[PDB]
């Protein structure tokens, strides 16, 4: 409906169609620019819209994050991970029939091809879990490629199911391998979260039942990491996928991106903070050390660069943390330390006024640690949860009409120059 | 110096600084947009500049492609692959001293860790080479990560060398594995291209490599070294921006390149020749191509960027003719291909349409002729491009980067409460 | 005794070559004890260059 005039000074004015969405800001179509002999400049694409989407919407200022219109807090409080998966993939919540069938399929695909076991033997047991994941699921491509027609929606659907089903089994295998314990198989009589924890910690030595509290806590962690709009990893999956690339390979690209400390290392960071504190006795010391602008020390897992006022997930995460620690009973002095730091941060004027609230990453780090997951794996759990988001975003763009992404650059290098032969240097 | 006024009609006008470069078009800084409560819209980023670069510049209209100022045709004609690698990485051509040392290091890193051999045993021998590559070099991360400081330029340098040196060894292992032949080790007494062909085709009889074939291969590598910003290159950059391990980022690049749209021209042109089959029915398929209504079109003719001419085309023609001079064009599909080339060049329709036999057509024919199977074509691409990818990664990291969160246009539903199982 | 004196160098070499992640080397009957050891240690199937006397 609306139009936007761009005047370049060097060139004559140009008409750019300004397009609006269902919600959020309007967008200015700049595809005409290359015709006029110019580009936009956008390091990190922070002001550039890559695409149309109807999966996840975010408004940090308002503390809003919603999948298919449904707020994250409601889904976390009510539905489960697989219901949320169905939502992200299909666009609406399932009936009991749809749910039954979906869960069934996911349970059918949970077992991993025995050949992959020998793959792990190509790694050092001390190798980084995310490296192992990046390699392993990158190799899955070879196993599900020959049939796979990237343009056929049935193949896309079954690929998504395969991924959502196998990722837990693989993640478990990584952990069991690092430990030097025998790798565990899935169980059809356990739900997603239960199954994961079983494969993680149970043995063929003793197959003891899983805590419903821990399982539920884990499930919510998965829900709260399911998708987060466009980001490094999600957009990497899209960009790779745009060439017509195998889905599993694209997910492997996503894992590579997520591995980056900047994208998915908050859970690890907050733990390193607690390591730096060490003891409860010197909490105040490091509090003032953080508050000291001159001191490079700052608290990790407090506040958020997007959700400045409040994270809608924070409340539910707090509930879950308190509920987990109720069952396990803060045996660890680092956990004790963490809950005191939380108490302080919440009831302290400086932190209150600075909007330095204990965030999703702080709470989730503590939970994962408390229930036995080592810090190395934190990012693998992230990847596990996000997989459904990645494949949903891939499915969306492929289902739409897509063009192979080919960004531009700004050349600031030498100017045409002849080749000087080796003897003239 | 210059400024650009953006008037959105609804909002008030905004000042956007317009920045110019050493050559190519000017660029309009749109980082201020999010402040005014708007984004740009750019499916495929085709009008959006991701970054500053001084590695490779392209101007399709003029038929210009230059690395560090040096035209691709000159490098292809004169220098070698490793000299071109040095250029892409370091920004200038090497002295004899610099060259000696660089080649030395590359030869030091060529051997692959024995543990990786057992990795391949986790694949089916009929598995896709690019899948194998994506997995294998994705796993290299685990081997070179503990020391690796992404911010230390020495670590970046040694990582680049490791990649450039190992990629041929790995590519060879993929081929030798698919065949069920024993995997070959590198030789310090052979140059890059020679070594590759040795590892590929020789066995534990070790017969000498053709200088013609070796040189042809080296040229192919040069001509695929880097091609500015593209799906794969930009995937490497995007992944890398999070502070991700370099090897992992390259694995992302391979995943992207695997996509038929990005690196399957060499395969496509061969499928065309399969569709033709015999020389006898060339005319049939020529008219079939010319038929706008018929989905058939010729592959490896013309280019969407280099519309008038590809500067690499001439050199590639020379190399193709030179290779086939040695081999003899035994194959009827090769015979067919050279006739199709003859026709295309001496035919008015194709001449006027700028449907010239391109780099992909010639390179496909060469690779096939010298014994590489079609499956591997994209792996050879990846092999050559590796240096480009890591160079772009090095540049990005050496500059002051930022994570990189792309925006979207939301066209989904409005905020809504959770509808209970009964309502659904 | 002979078995031990003969094999120990080969084994010692295998340990080193293994730690490195390089392929393990076999002995050569045309090299003396010390030469053979150094060969198995540092030479490769990549390049079999002669040992310093």
């Amino acid at each position: 409906d609306k139009k936007a005039q761009l005047i370049i000074e060097g060139s004559a004015p140009v008409e750019l169609p300004v397009l609006s969405g269902t919600m959020g800001p309007d967008v200015v179509d700049v595809r005409g620019l290359t015709a006029t002999g110019h580009f936009t400049f956008d390091p990190g694409f922070m002001s550039t819209a890559s695409c149309e989407s109807k999966i996840t919407y975010i408004d940090g200022d308002k503390g809003v994050l919603l999948h298919r219109g449904y707020p994250i807090e409601q889904l976390a409080e009510k539905s489960d991970y697989l219901e949320t998966c169905y939502l992200l993939l299909n666009g609406e919540l399932p009936t009991a029939a749809q749910k039954e069938q979906f869960v069934g399929t996911i349970k059918n695909h949970t077992m991993v091809h025995e050949q992959l076991k020998t793959f792990f033997n190509g790694f050092r047991r001390d190798a980084h879990p995310m490296a192992v994941m990046c390699g392993v699921i990158g190799a899955l491509s070879a196993f599900y490629h020959d049939s796979l027609d990237i343009n056929n929606p049935k193949h896309r659907e079954v690929s998504a199911h395969r991924l959502i089903a196998k990722m837990p089994t693989i993640a478990a295998m990584v952990y069991k391998y690092s430990k030097g314990e025998p790798m565990m198989y899935p169980r059809n009589d356990l739900n997603y979260a239960e199954n994961f924890l079983h494969m993680m910690f149970n043995t063929p030595c003793e197959t003891k039942p899983i805590s419903p509290v821990l399982a539920k806590a884990m499930d919510r962690i998965f829900i709260l990491h399911a998708d987060h709009e466009q980001n490094a990893s999600t957009s990497t999956v899209r960009l790779a996928g745009s060439s017509g690339a195998n889905p599993f390979a694209c997910i492997a690209s996503g894992i590579a991106a997520l591995w980056g400390p900047a994208h998915g290392g908050a859970n690890e960071a907050v733990l390193r903070m607690l390591d730096e504190i060490g003891d409860v006795s010197n909490i105040d010391k490091f509090v003032e050390k953080a508050k000291d602008k001159n001191d490079p020390f700052k608290l990790m897992g407090f506040g958020h660069r997007v959700y400045k006022n409040f994270d809608p997930r924070a409340k539910v995460m707090k509930q879950t943390c308190d509920e987990v620690l109720q069952e396990l009973g803060i045996n660890d002095p680092q956990l004790e330390l963490a809950m005191k730091l939380e108490e302080i941060a919440r009831h302290d004027p400086y932190f209150v006024e600075r909007n330095l609230y204990p965030n999703v990453d702080f709470y989730s780090g503590i939970i994962l640690k408390a229930i036995g997951i080592p810090t190395s794996m934190f990012t693998v759990i992230f990847a596990l949860a996000r997989t459904v988001g990645w494949i949903s975003h891939w499915q969306e763009m492929l289902s739409g009409p897509y063009k192979i992404g080919r960004p531009r650059q700004l050349y600031t290098g030498h100017t045409q120059r002849d080749f000087t032969a080796l003897k003239d240097r």
